[PDB]
């Protein structure tokens, strides 16, 4: 027997980008007493009194946005730990968003990592989901792992431990986030839908529900940076390499459990990028 994991992507974007402490990139947004920073490493938590959430100091037009994150073991049903980009504070009610959400779980069921994209109101009222869900090839509670959202005017790529798990190419303006975004993370009670579509809900006997984040990476361009600013490289030459694509195909073949484009109950005319 040997340790079966994804094939090497042959390039490690996270390693080429300077790790930052929380305070160099972010501030608390809400629930400030449910956040603490220890030598740049962030601990945030949910209990029956409050969750917590943080927001980037700067607003961005493109970049690689990452962190090392560690989740909580045991019963965590209903609770979401997030790392995402959004501009709902700038375009309230008709916003763009790019999500990584760890959907809480029950003992004996693995965590689900959900990726999502919302554009120009598709996530505001009449919600048009663009979800892909995977399980992970490791236990995300036993150590910190790298997670990232890479976003440029041509593509969005989601990464786990420098392995791309999803690419969302720009196919049309209407289906692609083209406006500035801030970076956020949070831990909150999503009992309505998070765990088996709401079958298992938050049980605060198991509180607090803790998320840990460190080694923040912001290989990114602020909105008004010089036009010469480029986001961190996702490969040595540009574009995903064959090795990167192979690792992504391996993840999707072996770990993907939901893809909106493949769901026969979804009206795919609303998501023409499929």
């Amino acid at each position: 027997a040997y340790v079966q994991g994804p094939p090497s992507p042959g390039y490690y974007p996270s390693s080429q980008i300077t790790s930052l402490g929380f305070d160099q990139g972010y501030t608390n947004l809400w629930g400030p007493q449910h956040q603490r920073v220890d030598q740049g490493s962030l601990t945030i938590w949910l209990d029956s009194t409050s969750g917590s959430g943080f927001k980037s100091i700067n607003r961005y037009r493109s970049g690689y946005f990452g962190a090392n994150i560690k989740l909580q073991s045991g019963y965590t049903a209903g609770v979401i730990t997030s790392f995402y980009l959004s501009n709902n504070q700038d375009y309230p009610g008709k916003h763009d968003e790019i999500d990584i959400e760890f959907l809480g779980t029950i003992p004996g069921k693995p965590y689900t990592l959900q990726t999502n994209v919302f554009i120009e109101g598709s996530g505001d009222y009449n919600i048009i989901g663009r979800e892909m869900r995977i399980h992970l090839w490791f236990d995300p509670t036993q150590d910190y792992h790298n997670y990232a959202i890479y976003w440029t005017p041509s593509e969005i790529i989601f990464f786990v431990d420098d392995v791309p798990i999803r690419r969302y190419p720009r196919k049309s303006d209407a289906t692609f986030p083209l406006r500035p975004l801030w970076v956020y993370g949070s831990v909150w009670d999503a009992s309505s839908w998070a765990t088996e579509n709401g079958k298992y809900k938050a049980d605060y006997r198991y509180q607090p529900f803790v998320g840990k984040y460190e080694d923040f990476k912001l290989g990114s361009c602020t909105v008004e940076a010089a036009s010469s600013c480029n986001p961190a490289s996702v490969s040595p030459y540009g574009q995903l390499s064959q090795q990167q694509v192979a690792a992504m195909e391996w993840v999707q073949k072996n770990y993907m459990v939901y893809n909106y484009c493949d769901d026969p109950t979804r009206d795919h005319t609303l998501t023409p990028e499929c």
